[PDB]
């Protein structure tokens, strides 16, 4: 007897105040502004959100989202008020109506929604009055949808709740089916499903809990107070910049199973870096159903590894050639003396520290850029790229040439002779370079007029025929500059050495 | 008597049209082109698919995919026909083989599947042929396993299925031990486990409902359609480019919970940019196995918004040097303003508007990049890069030098001279900048001779006693340069301006 | 009667030997090592791990976690010895006290944790010494708490199991009130539950099992042991690097529904490049608690394709002005081609080739960057950026100007003179490009004096006017150099090439 009802209470039960809230997702909007309402389209998944518009008469935004909370579109309500509460209420061609109370006008509206559309006052003033005429000098009121009995529900400023048909409101129809009377801490959000109304409440401290409050549309009083702590960022009760606040809630029934979810709109973050998330209340399996839409718009490949560290490469790959694979990569200073295929200028190898390893994700053929960062932090940063292509008949791997990004820091990009085997032609990547007098003495090649004293090596593109333009600047405090081409792939110079002084 | 009945099929049952298709996870594949068919491995949960070769005799492609969809490898079978279905079969050593219909040379063959490796037509024919001695002058058959009861099915063109066992027809043993009939639309995809056959059925058209009717083997009848909706990248029947294309089921079974499930696969996208979305229908608690898969092949830490926007930096950061963390942020040109150790040239904040901060995923000892790129219209974007390391004794960072990547625009980037106290030699970042007329004769260390007119200023890189080389370029139609030496940190010039004219 | 023993088995069983071990999340570590430990604080949702510093008298880290794994802080035991297991207390106002056995001054201590701190030997003396009595002079031991029964428990090295008070222990009192013993392979985590015991075992070889013992604290003998295979980066027993090495294990009681988890930490990647992977083990519906904790650190907007490919713009996108959304997208060379407001120089399409398009995530305000990398292989990589931003108002885009990122290859960036008209004034993006004799002969403006020879041509950045210096540098062994101003917009020369030589 007691271990079924027992059973039966865990897997089809659905009390608020026995279950564990969630984090489904985070979700947009349009402005950079807490969120004030959340609602579900149950007939595409599509979600809806209304945002203040912080303007002198207040308007606010609906925002149409995706199932995993990207922004679609946006539509302004100009001066149309604050937005508590809006009515999801999809017609047969597939357009959506918005039920909402325009305060700048004064009524109950039910307005087509247009993507990225401003609704200005103008066009507001012709659009059809649904407001029932018991209600009219009385607008302090937003509407909301029981979509399980398609019900209007409208809240009133004082605490009224009236329940009429939504039919009925859309036949100009005036009749209160159900009315009752809710009642420091004030109105964050309120969703009605059958005879159950919820009331959310609670404010943005991080010392204020969120609670919702459960209610008996048949009753009409309360049947219990559920005060409850959300995992936030860092955990429990630990938000982003110390900000929570409750932002709405809506009740959501499973077309195909049946089941229900209560949906909690939270937004967190400082002042001008609000963010907004979502948590959820299940009955048992009905949480997979908001997970696969999370996970159908979220990064489905592995960039990094799940703490915010680079990707390693496989011990495998001791060839950058064979590091196809997209993501973001390190290795440190001994994997890169010993990887294959790094960059060179002749015998040096010119990333001669730790280096970042960036593979694009891939194009639709799987070619891809291979983008290395030397990584120090007492030397110039040096970033280079070159891409490669897949033959998808012979499976076998074509690899261009490498492009230098140009940097430069403060600090000289020191040439030690000796590392060129003594000669300068060997420096061939374009960029610049600083040669000191005592490694000039030592490089082979070196212009006699200057063959004692730094300069300055600064190496140009390639020309039509590979070869590229070295130019050295003598440092002194004369004019003293010379120019030479250089064969980039034989090191071979063309002749020597050239005046401009 | 009822709740428990209601229980256990809720619990316990697996009927088709009583489930809620769910997206599961993405995967991948060799080809630029749709999805054909996918089998998962339950020994490794490696994912196979087939993929058309798009060749004059049509040939197919098997890829090896990791349990998160990424691509392992692939085996192109040169003219093995479409490759509609094949059946898995892991050997004792750990190898797979794979039986398929090779059309090419007209022989039902059970191949080992070999990493990036291209199976010509040569030596195909030198394969062992499986085909039954029935079924020779009749190829027009491709095989499926069911893998529970070890059948290797065959689904002819004209609607035959022949239930066969695979060990008989490894064995060379011809015995049809069940037969029936399968039936604008046209198959998609086929499925049994064990009485239960499963057709899959649908056109990419996003007026094309999927359907999947269920068949009982022992019956030869249809017991139902089932016709469903899937949720896409926009919601239900919101798929990207309006393309939405079923390509292929398959019956997965755990082995350890023994339950069972059904994957979907679907390819969605336009022309050239097609890509494959797995969906299911899972008894209780049967999703979690595949989510847990996706989950260690996804990012699973977060580097932007969960709407795209960029991540932002904590209000209790108020120091560039506390940015360590990995993610890509953005601060406003208000907080730019106020950070403390942002970029400098001398007294002037090089990044005088808002800013991106990309700091990179770190290395295996959280040493990190911060890259900035100033976020302007109406300029030139400014990109610098600094490095810095954590003392894994002391626990205190490092910071190195900041570099420059060279970027220019057709508008000026423009020198104020009271924003560098009249100091050219305050400007010792590389770089090209534009000195007005105006601006020249307000610089207090301009050259005499270009006093008042306006000059490119351009900075080198540092030499090896911290000294930078700065370059003026008078804008007239002669041709007037200059140059000085300025010690980067103090801003001490060196010498007058040298004049190469 | 058996339909509902075999329910509620499936329902409120967590017998472990019939669990399926799941992948639950990734989690860092300050130390570039294995992990050693792992343990939840019920009342935070933080992780606590460990991990061996590595040093002459082994001293261990204790890192604190966030619930989706990120570190947030760390706390070094010098000379604390292994580490092997601690047991969290957190005390009532908020502070995190552990529990851990110092083997350098032989006591056990009960320390408060501090974030990025470093315990020294000299502080470890003074502080208070919970040893019990009985065991002085017998300092083999590490500590652990069972959080549901609040018991202290020690494990010795010998395999003494005692089981004591931890308000005893706290309170100086020697009781112990359960003692037995567990008795190639050893031990890797133990976990107690009330009356289960449960011993992890196991070494890192792809050919070593993983195994959990679970004991009878009771009866004091073993249950049963438990094999069991995970599922890692490619697949079942496919880890990273062939190492998989088990580093701990706790037992969870979800706070709210009182259901249990076992959770267990794994070790993959080779040397340098270790990372830990927790595994878990569930009550049914208890997996969602810790995928929710995953999810709301996890990257939740598409980035790239599930198989790492780049995104492909919509077909709906003709306009590079409207790929405004956030992502890391690819076009091939043909959409390049056609797609309107590519970067032009002139009639010259700059980016002549595929293109990967980096569509920054996006500022508070929806502005964003577009970057363009050229995908070429035989010729340089050209890289610019532009910005963007919305208008809230008005739901307009403004557009600015574009910044060339400075590229160069040893291949030339080859002008064909048909491409622009036959105008060098065309060229108004500032770089280096390279003019062959054929074509300085084509160009109508080139300088007469090298009519017939190649040169380099180098864009400078804009000036206050807008306007830029191109320079020609003669491809010669003698010093010939020319530069004059063009309008960048309009492509207007303002004189005549000007001779430096």
């Amino acid at each position: 007897k007691d271990l079924i009802k027992d059973i039966d209470r865990f897997v089809n039960g659905f009390e608020l105040n026995e279950l564990e809230p969630k984090f489904v997702m985070g979700f947009g909007g349009i402005r950079n502004a807490v969120n004030q309402s959340i609602n579900i389209d149950k007939e595409t998944n599509h979600m809806y959100s209304t945002q203040s518009d912080s303007q002198k008469p207040e308007g606010f935004w609906i925002n149409k989202l995706t199932p995993s909370g990207d922004l679609i579109s946006s539509m302004r309500i100009v001066q149309g008020g604050h937005g508590t509460t809006i009515g999801l209420e999809r017609q047969s061609n597939g357009e959506m109506k918005i039920w909402l109370h325009h305060d700048g006008v004064a009524k109950l509206l039910q307005v087509a929604y247009k993507d990225n559309y401003v609704l200005d006052l103008e066009e507001a003033k012709g659009l059809t009055d649904y407001t029932p005429q018991s209600l009219l000098n009385k607008h302090t009121f937003t509407p909301l949808i029981d979509e399980a009995n398609d019900k209007l529900i409208l809240r009133f400023g004082d605490g009224t709740i009236q329940v009429r048909s939504r039919a009925d409101v859309k036949n100009h129809i005036d009749n209160v089916e159900k009315e009752m009377t809710i009642d420091n801490r004030w109105m964050q959000g309120i969703a009605v499903d059958g005879d159950d109304l919820y009331w959310l409440s609670g404010n943005s401290s991080v010392n204020s809990h969120v609670q919702i409050g459960k209610y008996s549309l048949t009753t009409g009083q309360k049947i219990y107070d559920y005060p409850f702590k959300l995992s936030y960022q860092d955990g429990i009760n630990f938000p982003r910049d110390n900000f929570k606040e409750p932002e709405g809630i809506c009740i959501y029934t499973n077309p195909k199973t049946k089941r229900k979810s209560l949906l909690l709109a939270m937004t967190n973050g400082g002042g001008g870096k609000r963010f907004h998330n979502l948590y959820g209340f299940f009955q048992l399996g009905e949480y997979e159903h908001f997970e696969a839409l999370r996970a159908r718009g979220s990064q489905n490949y592995k960039l990094t590894k799940d703490d915010g560290r680079a990707l390693s490469i496989p011990d495998h790959i001791d060839d950058l050639n064979d590091l196809t694979q997209a993501g973001f990569y390190y290795i440190d200073g001994g994997t890169a003396e010993k990887l294959k295929n790094m960059p060179m200028n002749g015998s040096k190898r010119i990333i001669d520290a730790g280096c970042f390893i960036n593979v694009y994700p891939t194009t639709q053929t799987l070619g891809t850029v291979q983008e290395l960062t030397r990584f120090s932090t007492g030397r110039k940063m040096v970033k280079m790229v070159r891409g490669m292509t897949l033959d998808v008949f012979t499976l076998k791997w074509d690899y261009g040439l490498w492009t230098t990004i140009k940097t430069d820091a403060p600090y000289q990009e020191y040439l030690e002779a000796s590392q060129y085997n003594n000669w300068i032609a060997y420096v061939t990547t374009a960029g610049e370079y600083y040669i000191t007098g005592n490694q000039m003495e030592l490089f082979r090649d070196a212009p006699e007029e200057i063959k004692k004293v730094g300069a300055w090596l600064r190496v140009s593109s390639g020309n039509a025929v590979g070869e590229v333009r070295q130019t050295l600047e003598a440092n002194i405090s004369e004019y003293k500059e010379f120019f030479s081409n250089v064969n980039a792939e034989t090191k071979h110079r063309e002749y020597g050495w050239v005046a401009k002084h």
